[PDB]
């Protein structure tokens, strides 16, 4: 089980949380969120993500932006948050399924992308 997981730029160390998601056995990639609109959308889709990281509201408001008139698809994806204060604005925004990982530990995020993947399985027959 090695899920696909996109890192959006933010103040904190793009190195160091990819960094850890890689020991865990996860496939890591970071876009800086200097991108155009649209980009964000083939991203998920050919690649096949599993889950979206995020250091602050402001990457989470530019995930937004990117997702254009699509967003109601992306929103489908799990969302990790730092802070109880950056899950409330993934939920405002209308995201389907909002994790928080300040409590979670690391391993704890492996095991909710594990679990997220076989619900997608469950659609197609």
């Amino acid at each position: 089980m090695d899920p696909k997981v996109l890192i959006m730029r933010g103040e904190g160390g793009r190195e160091f949380l990819a960094e850890r998601l890689r020991g865990q056995g996860v496939q890591v990639d970071y876009l800086p969120l200097d991108y155009p609109a649209g980009e964000l959308l083939a991203r998920v889709r050919a690649e096949r993500l599993n889950g979206l990281v995020v250091s602050s509201g402001q990457g989470l408001q530019n995930l937004y932006q990117l997702a254009a008139a699509d967003w109601p698809e992306i929103g489908r994806l799990p969302l990790f948050v730092p802070s109880p204060r950056v899950a409330e604005m993934a939920r405002e925004l209308g995201a389907q399924r909002v994790i928080d990982c300040r409590g979670a530990s690391a391993p704890a995020l492996l095991a909710a992308l594990t679990s997220a993947a076989l619900e997608h399985h469950h659609h197609h027959h």
